[PDB]
C-alpha cells in the first residue's frame, strides 16, 4: 500500500535482530519506525534493500517483474500456495 | 552515493514546483529535505518514484536493469552520448 508499509513487512520478515546485525541502525530506531506512528527514512530503506535485493522494485513501487528476478513476499507466497 | 542523494538528484530534475503539483508534500518540506542536513522520508520517495517510474530500481539501489526498462538519468545521458 505504501513504501512504509512494505518496509514494515520486511522488518518483520527479517526480524530486527538481523537488521541490527546487517546495518548501523539501532534496535530502538528500528522498533520506533516499525511500531510507532513516525516517518521511515531512506536510511532504513538502505538496510532493507541491501538485505532483500530481489524485493527492490516492489519495495519502492509495489510492482514486481519476475522475469527480471524482482518479486515480493506476497508473490513468493502465492507461488508456493499454487504449487501446493 | 545513497538513496537520499539519488532522491535529491531527482528533486532537481523535476523541480520542486512540479513535485508540489504531483503530491501532498509542501514546497517548504521539499526545500527542507533538499537543502537541510535532515533525513528524507519514504513519503518524499513516494512522489519521486511515481513521477519517475523508469528510475525506480536505481532510486532504491543505485542499480539499473535497462533490458527491464529500469535506467537512470546518467545512463540515459550516456546512451544519448554513445548514440552520437
Amino acid at each position: 500500500e505504501s513504501i512504509q508499509s512494505r518496509a514494515r513487512t520486511l522488518i518483520d520478515k527479517a526480524g530486527i535482530d538481523r537488521l541490527v546485525r546487517h546495518g548501523e541502525i539501532s534496535h530502538s530506531r528500528w522498533q520506533s519506525v516499525r511500531y510507532k506512528d513516525i516517518r521511515m527514512s531512506t536510511e532504513e530503506l538502505e538496510v532493507l534493500q541491501s538485505l532483500f535485493p530481489h524485493y527492490r522494485l516492489w519495495l519502492i513501487s509495489g510492482e514486481v517483474m519476475p522475469e527480471a528476478g524482482q518479486v515480493s513476499p506476497d508473490f513468493e507466497e502465492a507461488s508456493r500456495n499454487l504449487a501446493g
